[PDB]
């Protein structure tokens, strides 16, 4: 769920997930995707395409288990959808840390109508 | 959808809905409900209970038609669910404006474990 997603982002980035990534660019936050503004936004773009592949679970509300082992997110779920879901959130959190170097606050609270439509995943 | 909701909030409050309400208190822009921290937070509590009453449509994704007539949000649906959904979103947008007077930025990115159990809808 968003709880695990936010927690992972916190663990990887060190950043408050809601403030930094609850509404950034065209892909991080509510609504769907859009043409990404930067690398950080593209992580969320990939993340939402990753969500699309999931069936049998709810990426927003369904909680799942993972552990923080050797400072690495280790998804601990047998159930395929939850396991894939975990790996989706793990990927974006890793991706966000990797591109924190070009994070730009100007993209926070970016408005959707000023995002160009996304290509399909 | 969340797009129409966001637009209403902007139209009513004049505020970027993400910055002001994307994470406020225990009910605004956060997963689940919690005891409202203030009046603005209470708007979002009511809004989520409002959503819960809906049968037949999806609050987050289902688009609906409304208009801005004489600086008033005017829903434009006959379908009961889409109509009620629109009114749900309309009411929270208005509620948020009517409570800007006690809006407090300390409730932004509010820590969930400070939230007590919400009353039932």
């Amino acid at each position: 769920s968003l709880f695990e997603l936010g927690k992972m982002i916190l663990q990887e980035t060190g950043k408050n997930p809601a403030k930094s990534y609850g509404a950034y660019g065209c892909n991080c936050g509510v609504l769907g995707r859009g043409k990404p503004k930067d690398a950080t936004d593209r992580c969320c773009y990939v993340h939402k395409c990753c969500y699309k592949k999931l069936t049998g679970c709810d990426p927003k509300k369904d909680r799942y288990s993972y552990s923080w082992k050797d400072k690495t997110i280790v998804c601990g779920e047998n159930n395929p959808c939850l396991k894939e879901l975990c790996e989706c959130d793990k990927a974006v959190a890793i991706c966000l840390r990797e591109n924190l170097g070009t994070y730009n606050k100007k993209y926070r609270y970016h408005l959707k109508p000023f995002c160009k439509k996304a290509d399909p995943c």
